[PDB]
């Protein structure tokens, strides 16, 4: 009966964590560590440093509050030797325990590592349910499908969960209500100003010490705003809920030149660490429509956003898993441009992005997919360059949700596990739904020439590069139809430009 040893990482700052069940409080020691192998895995912006260490630094202040033994081996620690692994072995000589106890991480390299770890005592590793679907659940749901189709899911997870469900119907007789015909803004709407959490004195201290510490990774610290406590986040979840989610199903796909936050929530780099629970932002959403202070489609377009697309894409990260992290679909072998570090670039959509990723940590989803991941997509950037760019510009990356987005549905490297077709497109999408292109200096409405905007040449020799894949994967079928009328010249044409651009930026 000497105790157990519980590890809580980084992303598991919750109470109602699995390793944290049933504790003794007499017997039993919390492990967390301020890891540099972690800090470095991806040199993370500095935004998410400060973020997770706050965050972790508060959370073993309420454990002790609440009578557990807390180890918290801070990073200015001689002795912390720097991994997982090494701190839970220096922990279990420090003195005498029965077990280890943790809960499986979102990371499967280090997830593999944990289970293979050889400890002086056992180590039982409990499933993460503050997930709505288990791993196991989405391994059942998913077998003998050949292909997985995030709908059919949703609806799965909505029986499950009785979210926005009468009865075994879905609320209003449909299970979707996503209005095609998005547009952008109207140019008198100016985007409401968002709450920002100002640095309480524990992220102020970590702030600075990451500034001095850690200068050499992206991003700027100053200005931090996100919240880094349950009571932060709750300020940030009440402020979304009422006075953005009214709103959430207008612009959900629109963008406005330095307006990076529009009428989205902001609420993924605390809930992907714990701060929040998904099923508690669900049923708080919910409850605006059921009392009337918000709409149907504005509702269930946010719900279908955490219970369908981020459980979907932790479903397939965990089936798919390590052979995902490999797939190379399109054999793309470029190298990243340097403008995705500096933002040094004439396009004034993907300048804003990195503009938003360098001051903010943050870009809504719209541009992570269109804008950026569209771009890398289109010059055959390796996926494993991606991989690291979206791993490191955002505070809330994290591999089990950055990866099936950014390999799967931003690039199509997965051969469309996650989103059944390459999401690409040329200029004339971003014209569409932004107030960029007006003001660039390249012309959406050339193709061709010093001038021309390079998504558009880049987009057809994407179409005519992968022309007879993407004719059997069929969701491709109008782009096609449109090469195929193109005359031999035109195509040659675009192709040209395509290669110069390529060589322009440093790709390939
Ligand atoms: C290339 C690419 C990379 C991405 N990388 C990440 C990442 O590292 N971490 C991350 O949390 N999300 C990632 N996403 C999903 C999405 O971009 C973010 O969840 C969202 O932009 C965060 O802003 P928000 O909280 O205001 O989201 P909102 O627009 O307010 O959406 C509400 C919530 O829904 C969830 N959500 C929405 N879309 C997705 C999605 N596609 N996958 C999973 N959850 C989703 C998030 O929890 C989010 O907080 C990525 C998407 C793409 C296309
Ligand atoms: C920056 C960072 N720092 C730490 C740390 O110091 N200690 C820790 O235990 N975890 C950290 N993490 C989170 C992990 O690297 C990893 O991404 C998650 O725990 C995956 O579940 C991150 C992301
Ligand atoms: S013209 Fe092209 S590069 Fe410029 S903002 Fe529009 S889509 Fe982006």
């Amino acid at each position: 009966m000497a105790g157990a040893l519980r590890l809580v990482l980084g992303d598991q700052l919750s109470d109602n964590l699995s390793a944290l069940v049933d504790a003794d409080l007499s017997r039993d020691q919390v492990l967390m560590v301020e890891s540099r192998v972690e800090a470095t895995a991806w040199k993370h912006h500095k935004q998410k440093l400060v973020l997770v260490w706050s965050a972790m630094r508060q959370f073993a202040e309420r454990l002790r509050a609440r009578g557990f033994n807390v180890r918290y081996v801070t990073l200015e620690d001689p002795d912390n030797t720097g991994s997982i692994g090494g701190e839970l072995r220096r922990a279990l000589e420090a003195r005498a325990f029965d077990r280890v106890i943790r809960t499986a991480c979102g990371k499967w390299g280090l997830e593999s590592h944990l289970l293979s770890l050889d400890l002086p005592v056992p180590m039982e590793t409990r499933e993460d349910d503050r997930f709505l679907c288990s791993r196991a659940q989405f391994a059942a749901w998913a077998e003998g499908r050949r292909e997985l189709r995030m709908e059919f899911f949703y609806r799965e997870m909505r029986r499950k969960t009785g979210l926005l469900m009468d009865g075994d119907q879905p609320a209003g007789g449909r299970w979707n209500f996503d209005a095609e015909n998005r547009r952008k803004l109207p140019p008198g709407l100016r985007p409401p100003e968002r709450l920002r959490i100002p640095p309480n004195p524990t992220t102020q201290t970590v702030l600075e010490q990451v500034s001095r510490g850690f200068d050499d990774h992206f991003g700027e610290v100053e200005g931090f705003g996100w919240p880094t406590n349950p009571d932060e986040a709750t300020a940030i979840l009440d402020h979304f809920i009422a006075d953005m989610l009214p709103s959430f199903g207008d612009w959900q796909d629109a963008m406005s030149w330095r307006r990076p936050f529009l009428w989205h929530s902001l609420i993924s780099p605390a809930l992907n660490i714990g701060l929040l629970d998904p099923l508690d932002i669900c049923r708080r959403a919910e409850a605006a429509w059921r009392e009337g202070r918000a709409p149907l489609n504005a509702v269930e377009g946010f719900i279908r956003q955490i219970i369908g697309w981020r459980e979907f894409v932790r479903g397939i990260y965990w089936l798919k898993m390590p052979e995902y992290a490999q797939r190379n679909a399109l054999d793309a072998q470029g190298k990243l441009p340097g403008f995705y570090w500096t933002g040094q670039t004439d396009m004034a959509c993907v300048a804003d992005t990195v503009r938003a990723a360098h001051d903010h940590a943050y870009a809504h989803h719209i541009q992570r997919l269109m804008v950026t991941g569209n771009l890398a997509m289109l010059l055959g950037v390796h996926p494993d360059a991606v991989d690291d760019w979206y791993m490191v510009v955002f505070a809330d990356a994290y591999e089990w949700v950055e990866m099936p987005n950014t390999r799967g549905m931003a690039t199509f490297a997965d051969g469309g596990i996650v989103g059944s077709k390459p999401y690409a497109a040329s200029g004339a999408y971003i014209d569409r739904m932004s107030d960029y292109c007006k003001g660039c200096r390249y012309d959406v409405k050339k193709r061709l020439g010093d001038d021309a905007c390079p998504f558009n040449a880049l987009y057809w020799d994407f179409i005519d590069r992968h022309a007879q894949r993407l004719a059997g994967n069929g969701r491709m079928m109008m782009p096609l139809r449109t090469l195929e009328k193109m005359p031999d010249a035109e195509r040659e044409a675009f192709r040209k430009q395509a290669r110069a651009l390529r060589v322009k930026m440093g790709v390939s």
